[PDB]
């Protein structure tokens, strides 16, 4: 009922902006940064500057230690901001200083408060350099110890979706959109009750912080949309392990008012047919009025180990 989405650092805050612009509902947004300048470009209602004393508003200069200590300096404000949350999503681009360093601290505060804590983060593009990869790896494992589930999106695979024409700025806008889809694929099923009844217990069921969780997305229009989006999702480049490896699978099929009973059934059956015979699978369905002839299928795969 109290669902919070908390973006951390530049990348995460940009993802929270795409979410606000697509009027994702049912969630309270919070933006967190060590950089005061960037913070004021956030559209989130609550804007939290962390590590005022340590960084004086100037960012964490690409050092995860500073991001971590910034979030520790602001320990009590993060607690106040999150009090009463049943569920907390923590988004960030891993690789820099504030995301990598602060996101784990914020995730741990949320778990400690009893929130169901899901992380949704990206691993950086290979073109960003070995040092960004290293820093990111470090924060990804830190995050896994601090969340109930960590969804990890490998940015390189985004380049296998958008065309090879795409320059950096547009590539990163796509990353904001994958991050949004990872949060929203889950939050939409739980923010409001759908036509398929789907509760917290159902969602707790697919939660594992043992191994990075992975997501697949598929989008289609036209008369064969259900099967095409289901099939694309199970074949998403973002889904680096095959879906049959997963012990847990959440599936979100979203569509417009013409989303049909047979499509739901078809998409659910495709995804279940690709999955392990003993998978624990929870399916949800939501109507998005703004979609017209397009459907979206998201799968979150967990418990690969
Ligand atoms: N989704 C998204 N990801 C971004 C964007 N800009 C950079 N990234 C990714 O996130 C990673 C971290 O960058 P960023 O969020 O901007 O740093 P920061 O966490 O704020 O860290 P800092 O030291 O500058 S204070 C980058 O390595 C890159 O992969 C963006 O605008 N949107």
């Amino acid at each position: 009922a109290s669902i919070k989405v908390i973006g951390v650092g530049g990348g995460g805050n940009n993802a929270v902006n795409r979410m606000i612009e697509n009027e994702v509902q049912g969630v309270e947004y919070i933006a967190v940064n060590t950089d005061a300048q960037a913070l004021n470009l956030s559209k989130a209602e609550v804007k939290m500057q962390i590590g005022a004393k340590l960084t004086r508003g100037l960012g964490a200069g690409a050092n995860p230690e500073v991001g971590k200590k910034a979030a520790e300096e602001s320990k009590e404000q993060i607690e106040e901001a999150l009090k009463g949350a049943d569920m907390v999503f923590v988004t960030a681009g891993m690789g820099g200083g504030t995301g990598t360093g602060a996101a784990p601290v914020i995730a741990q505060i949320a778990k400690d408060l009893g929130a169901l804590t899901v992380g949704v983060v990206t691993r950086p593009f290979t073109f960003e350099g070995r040092k960004r990869q290293l820093q990111a790896a470090g924060g990804i494992s830190a995050m896994k110890e601090a969340v109930d589930t960590l969804i990890v999106i490998p940015n390189d695979r985004i380049l296998e979706i958008v065309d090879k024409n795409t320059p950096m700025l547009e590539a990163f806008r796509e990353a904001d959109n994958v991050l949004r889809q990872g949060v929203q694929g889950i939050s939409d099923l739980i923010a409001t009750p759908g036509l398929i009844n789907l509760d917290f217990a159902d969602v707790k069921t697919i939660m594992s912080n043992k191994g990075s969780a992975l997501m697949g997305i598929g989008i289609a229009t036209g008369e064969n949309r259900a099967a095409e989006a289901a099939k694309k999702a199970i074949s998403s480049p973002l889904l680096e392990a095959a879906i049959d490896g997963a012990q847990g699978v959440l599936m979100n099929i979203t569509g417009g008012t013409n989303l049909s009973l047979y499509e739901v059934q078809e998409a659910a059956d495709i995804v279940a047919s690709a999955s392990d015979q003993d998978v624990n699978m929870i399916f949800g369905s939501v109507i998005n009025e703004n979609l017209k002839d397009e459907i979206v299928v998201t799968v979150i795969a967990t418990g690969f180990l």
